[PDB]
C-alpha cells in the first residue's frame, strides 16, 4: 500500500495471475468428467497452434521492423530479429515439444493457421486492453522522452521563440552585425552536454547577451570557420538532455547508456513533432541532431543548416 | 520522411498489415490445394478458440483491476470492465457469429481453452515483442508523467533539497521562529495551480524568503489556523504540475481534462518512488497530494502531516 492519498493508484501486483490458479484448478477439477484420455496430447496440439500464430505476427510484423532496422537497431540485422519476436526460449521450447506429441493433413493445417493470423491482424483483433496497455506503460519507470520535450516547449520554448525576433533585431538594430532569423537548438545524441560550447570546437568560441520579466540569458555564438567568421548565430544546447546524461550518472536508477540512446532518439524526434503542430515556432528554431561518431566537427553541420536559409 | 538526422528513427507506417496481404494471399493461393470444402467452417470454429481464450483473458485480470477500481475509476464498475476487455464490438461480433457456425464435446472444448489460457498467462508466455511494445508506447504522445517526475528530480529536487536544511536552520538561528524540518510539496490532482498560495485559502498568506549559485527563491507561508499561528513551514507546488495544466490548454494537442488526472495520478506516485530510492531526501520533504472535490480546506490536511512530525 503506502499510499499518501485514496485517490492515488497503487502499483499493480500479482493479482492478475494469481487468478490464473484459479481458471487452471478450474478445469482441472472437471479432471474426473475429463478422465471418464489424450487430453495432454490436445493440450499442446493446441499450444502449437498459438505458437504458430505468435511466431506468424513476428513473421509478418518482421517487414515494419527492416524499413527502421538501421536507425533503431545500428545496422544490425539479429537486434531486429531478437526485436520482432522477443524471448522465443519459452516458446521454441513449447515448439519443439509439440513435434513429438503430433508425431506420436498438416499442409492444410498450416493453411488455416496463416489464414486466421493474417485475419486477426488485419481486423484488428491484435490489441490489448486498456488495463494492460496502461500496465506495461506505468511498469517502464523511465518513458521519459515525452516528458522531457512536453516540458521543453511548455517551459522554455514558447515562453522565449515569440519574443525571439525580437532580440535578434533589436541586436542587429543596435549594430557591424549579422544575427541568424531563428534561434538553433542543438541535440547530441550520445547527451554529452558541456555547460560551454567553447570546449565543444575551438570554432564556435563567443559570448554575448541579449536584451528583453522572465530573466532568459540566451547566448550568441560566433562560427570561426579556418579563423574567419563564417556564420553569427543563436546556439543553445538541449536543456532536457542534461536530464538524460544525469539520469545514466544516476546509478540507483538501472538507466544504462542504451536507453539514454533510445530516449535520446525519441525526444529529439517528438520536438520536431511538436514543433510541426505550432506554426510560428517551425519557423523560429532550427533543430540539431548531432551525433559523436570516426571524427567529425560540429561547426560545420551547424553552417550546413546556417548556409541554407539564404 | 522528413527525418532531421539519419539515425533518428521515423514512426512506424502501416507496413506491418500490409504485410499480412501477402500473408494472407499466400494461404489463399493455396484454394485449389484447399478446394478439391468446409475450410470456411473451421476459420471461425477456429476464430471462437482464439476469442474465447481473450475472454477468458479479461476474466482472469478483471482480478487485478477490481483492487484499483476506486482509484483508478472512480468507483465505477463499467469502467473498469471496459478497462478489461477492451473494445468487444469487434470481438463479440465474431462470438455471435460463431455460435451459428457449428450450429450448423462442447463442454470438454471449453475445459480445454480454460486450461490453455490458464497455462498461457501462468508461463508468461501472454508477452509482446519489443518492437510491440515499443510501438504503443512510442503511439501516445503524453506519456508524461515520467518525464515530469524524473526532471523534477533531476532538475529542482537534488540541487535544493541537501542544502534545504542548511537554510532551514539558518533561518531558525536568525529568529521568535520555528521552521518544520522539511520542504513541502504540494500535489494539487487537478492541476490548478495559482502563482501564489495566499488565494488558495485566506490561512496561507504570508510569505519570506531563504539565504543560501543557483538562485532557488523559496517561499515560507504561515498555516494560520482561525487567526492564530499554527504552524510555520515552507511550501511550494509541484512546478511540473502547471506543464500538464497547461497542456490541457494546449487545444491542439489532445490532452483532455481525463488524460489530466491520470498522469497526475501517476507523477504523484513516481515522485514517492523516486524519493524513496534516495536516503536522505525521503527523510527530507513530504508530498501533499491533495485532490479538491464537496468543500475542504488544504490548510487543514498540511496541518495533518505538519502535526504528525512531532
Amino acid at each position: 500500500h503506502s499510499s499518501l492519498h485514496p485517490s492515488i493508484p497503487c502499483p499493480r501486483g500479482h493479482g492478475a495471475q494469481k487468478a490464473a490458479l484459479v481458471l487452471l484448478s478450474a478445469c482441472l477439477v472437471t479432471l474426473w468428467g475429463l478422465g471418464e484420455e489424450h487430453t495432454l496430447r490436445y493440450l499442446v496440439l493446441h499450444l502449437a497452434s498459438l505458437q504458430l500464430g505468435l511466431l506468424l505476427n513476428g513473421v509478418c510484423s518482421l517487414a515494419e521492423e527492416l524499413r527502421h532496422i538501421h536507425s533503431r537497431y545500428r545496422g544490425s540485422y539479429w537486434r531486429t530479429v531478437r526485436a520482432c519476436l522477443g524471448c522465443p526460449l519459452r516458446r521454441g521450447a513449447l515448439l519443439l515439444l509439440s513435434i513429438y506429441f503430433y508425431y506420436s493433413p498438416f499442409t492444410w493445417m498450416l493453411a488455416l493457421l496463416g489464414l486466421s493470423q493474417a485475419l486477426n491482424i488485419l481486423l484488428g483483433l491484435k490489441g490489448l486492453a486498456p488495463a494492460e496497455i496502461s500496465a506495461l506503460c506505468e511498469k517502464g519507470n523511465f518513458n521519459v522522452a515525452h516528458g522531457l520535450a512536453w516540458s521543453y516547449y511548455i517551459g522554455y520554448l514558447r515562453l522565449i521563440l515569440p519574443e525571439l525576433q525580437a532580440r535578434i533585431r533589436t541586436y542587429n538594430q543596435h549594430y557591424r552585425g549579422a544575427v541568424s532569423q531563428r534561434l538553433y537548438i542543438l541535440l547530441p545524441l550520445d547527451c554529452g552536454v558541456p555547460d560551454n560550447l567553447s570546449m565543444a570546437d575551438p570554432n564556435i568560441r563567443f559570448l554575448d547577451k541579449l536584451p528583453q520579466d522572465r530573466v532568459y540569458s540566451n547566448s550568441i555564438y560566433e562560427l570561426l570557420e579556418n579563423g574567419q567568421r563564417a556564420g553569427t548565430c543563436v546556439l543553445e544546447y538541449a536543456t532536457p538532455l542534461q536530464t538524460l546524461f544525469a539520469m545514466s550518472q544516476y546509478s540507483q536508477a538501472g538507466f544504462s547508456r542504451e536507453d539514454r540512446l533510445e530516449q535520446a532518439k525519441l525526444f529529439c524526434r517528438t520536438l520536431e513533432d511538436i514543433l510541426a503542430d505550432a506554426p510560428e515556432s517551425q519557423n523560429n528554431c532550427r533543430l540539431i541532431a548531432y551525433q559523436e561518431p570516426s571524427s567529425f566537427s560540429l561547426s560545420q553541420e551547424v553552417l550546413r543548416h546556417l548556409r541554407q536559409e539564404e
